[PDB]
């Protein structure tokens, strides 16, 4: 009966650094959504678990040419985590390697603008030029342009690849940033949960227009053939009956939320 | 190989018997968002299939006493149907005995008023006595107010389960006709998607009032140990990363509105 590894990702709120971390231990080193999740995960399947930081930071999309799974896949994908409990997009790409729980968040591909931004769509932004948009450098969001056999998201992902300097992004921070240094010419595309989250946090100066572009969720993933897969499975449909994640989610993003 | 069972209900706009059903044979006699839900899954997954409407036009609940499941969910466990296709909650009861695919389809629990009844919330018609209410019977939405602490849900339940007459309802139909009859006098709680869907249907005297009271899915579902289990999960993904499930969607909610 071992410590189940769990990998997660640096990404409010989901998994912030305590204040006071550099005086804590081990898992109480971090705070919010998913670590509130893992320990209820963790509880509910009757396992010890120890969190961890996925190593480079990154979600999880495979190289075309290596076909080496980074992020969070890869530690799965590769045995270096036992569950990943993050704001990890259940895609078909990464199912086809990983098994997803049922989803415990449920989101979309959604547009961040800087208020006053004169966009209501992703059809506004694809027929303009003046505004720049983009997305995250290594994740879903990206990947569903890149894929896409739909024409006006094709449209879109034909700008952003050829696009100078890069609309591309290293982490959400650097997304948001962006949104709130270029004066209303650049609008960034990036999940609805962290365009909601963006939106009631000082200075208010952000936020989500439009409908979504798909429709998801985040889902808990075990490496295919994992002992916790049922029993992960069952937890989230548990904590969803019981109220659980609609809870944290108001914890986390509105009970705390700095714009009113 | 073998023709798949598949089992469904008519439930409108999931199954429908087409206008000259009659003078049909088979699946052609059926249309809706689970029809053409159907006939893409069997094409990802390689499957000929025959649709059969549900024996006893059920969900799916376990009695009590006998621990016996009955509707789709029945007919999935004794090995009458292969699938289900329809829309079948996710739940945690049911995920212990079949299995699930990722859901298709969102949806919450919600309320439907015949217009200017004066009620805006599941709080208001828990204050109050002249307006009754109920669900429908071997549902997910009985079982969400059988189950419920939260106190609002709770002070429902104790209602509806004595409430004369009977507060409840074989089928969503009758549910509808009930509200659409009762000149105010009655409130039907169902689920989102239904509630939304009558809202844009002649004689256009409903509506949805408040917020959804939960958060879930339908999903498509495979007796345990189904050899179908993976494509249909993988199938449902790839449909909706194709921007598949949107488009029926909207052919079946939004495009066959007749309330403007
Ligand atoms: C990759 C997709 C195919 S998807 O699998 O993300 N669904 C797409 C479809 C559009 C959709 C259906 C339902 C949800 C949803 C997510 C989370 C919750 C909270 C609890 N979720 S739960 C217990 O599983 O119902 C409820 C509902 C999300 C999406
Ligand atoms: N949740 C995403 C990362 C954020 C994004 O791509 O916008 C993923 O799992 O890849
Ligand atoms: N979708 C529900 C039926 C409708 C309801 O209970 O409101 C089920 O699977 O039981
Ligand atoms: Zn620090
Ligand atoms: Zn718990
Ligand atoms: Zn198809």
């Amino acid at each position: 009966n071992k410590t189940v590894v769990v990998t997660t990702i640096l990404e409010s709120p989901y998994v912030m650094m305590k204040k006071n971390h550099e005086m804590l231990e081990g898992n109480e080193r971090y705070e919010g959504y998913c670590v509130d999740l893992a320990a209820e995960i963790a509880k509910h399947c009757g396992f010890k678990y120890k969190l961890t930081i996925v190593g480079d930071g990154k979600y999880g999309a495979r190289d075309a040419d290596t076909k080496i799974w980074n992020g969070m896949v890869g530690e799965l994908v590769y045995g270096k985590a036992d569950i990943a409990i993050a704001p990890l997009t259940i895609t078909l790409v990464r199912e086809e390697v990983i098994d997803f729980s049922k989803p415990f968040m449920s989101l979309g591909i959604s547009i961040m603008i800087k208020k006053g931004t004169p966009i209501e769509s992703a059809e506004d932004l694809s027929k303009q030029t003046e505004i720049a948009y983009g997305t995250l450098d290594s994740g879903s969001t990206k990947e569903f342009f890149r894929r896409s056999k739909i024409a006006v998201f094709d449209k879109m992902w034909t700008y952003m690849r050829s696009a100078e300097p890069s609309v591309f992004v290293r982490t959400t921070a650097e997304g948001v940033a962006r949104v709130r240094k270029s004066k209303g010419k650049y609008a960034y595309l990036l999940e609805s949960t962290m365009n909601e989250y963006i939106e009631q946090r000082k200075p208010c100066d952000t936020m989500k227009v439009g409908g979504n572009l798909d429709s998801k969720g985040y889902g808990i993933a075990t490496p295919k053939g994992s002992s916790l897969r049922n029993a992960v499975n069952l937890a989230v449909l548990k904590l969803n009956e019981q109220g659980l994640l609609d809870k944290l989610k108001n914890k986390w993003w509105y009970d705390k939320g700095e714009c009113g």
